[PDB]
């Protein structure tokens, strides 16, 4: 499913991401925009043979099992395929673990390169929230 900006913001807010570990809603919507362009079915393969999945492009090397990343750790206890659903609950639950892991939102390269230190509040402006 391809989210609209305000629709995603509303879903993420509902799932408890606004200000989770001090990251305002705008940071999360910005992250999704640049990781996946708001597409839950987005997948990308990396050089190491791991794959990034869903709206927040969570990586199979640490976070989910996809059955083809030798030595993966499965920390979110989830098939990576669950990260592609139109329901973002699994993605959000996993993301909360990732962000609490010690590097914050820096675990998302597109956040660090394209959202970090920018006016993230622009990603929720105009939304009914």
């Amino acid at each position: 499913k391809v989210f609209g900006r305000c629709e995603l913001a509303a879903a993420m807010k509902r799932h408890g991401l606004d200000n989770y570990r001090g990251y305002s809603l705008g940071n999360w919507v910005c992250a999704a925009k640049f990781e996946s362009n708001f597409n839950t079915q987005a997948t990308n393969r990396n050089t190491d043979g791991s794959t990034d999945y869903g709206i927040l492009q969570i990586n199979s090397r640490w976070w989910c099992n996809d059955g083809r990343t030798p030595g993966s750790r499965n920390l979110c206890n989830i098939p990576c395929s669950a990260l592609l659903s139109s329901d973002i609950t699994a993605s959000v639950n996993c993301a909360k673990k990732i962000v609490s892991d010690g590097n914050g939102m820096n675990a998302w390269v597109a956040w660090r390169n394209r959202c970090k230190g920018t006016d993230v509040q622009a990603w929720i402006r105009g939304c009914r929230l």
